């Protein structure tokens, strides 16, 4: 037949930021559209070991403390039929355009 499911786990888009911004939010409030979830995780499945995850057990995570590199954090949630889901982003940290000197 035809395709209906819809994504059961969004970890947003890309995440691209560029110095001195060594932060970003994974809102992944737009997981579900008819079935709601009941289950949030964010972990750092990839990536150098050190940034900083704040509220990973909620749809909407922090990390802090970025730096140039690739960071994957996976998203795993649940919906009322148990259903397990994973969904990851790559977060890549540019460097603050511009020459500097010291």
């Amino acid at each position: 037949g035809s395709s209906g499911s819809s994504g059961q786990a969004d970890a947003g888009p890309d995440k691209e930021l560029t110095l001195p911004v060594d932060s970003t939010t994974l809102d992944g409030s737009k997981s579900s559209d008819d079935q709601k979830i009941i289950s949030y995780l964010w972990e750092k499945t990839q990536g150098p070991d050190g940034v900083q995850l704040e509220n990973a057990n909620s749809s909407v995570a922090t990390v802090t403390g970025l730096q140039v590199g690739t960071y994957v954090f996976t998203l795993t949630v649940k919906d009322e039929r148990n259903l397990q889901s994973q969904s990851s982003v790559n977060v890549i940290v540019k460097e603050e355009s511009g020459p500097s000197s010291g």
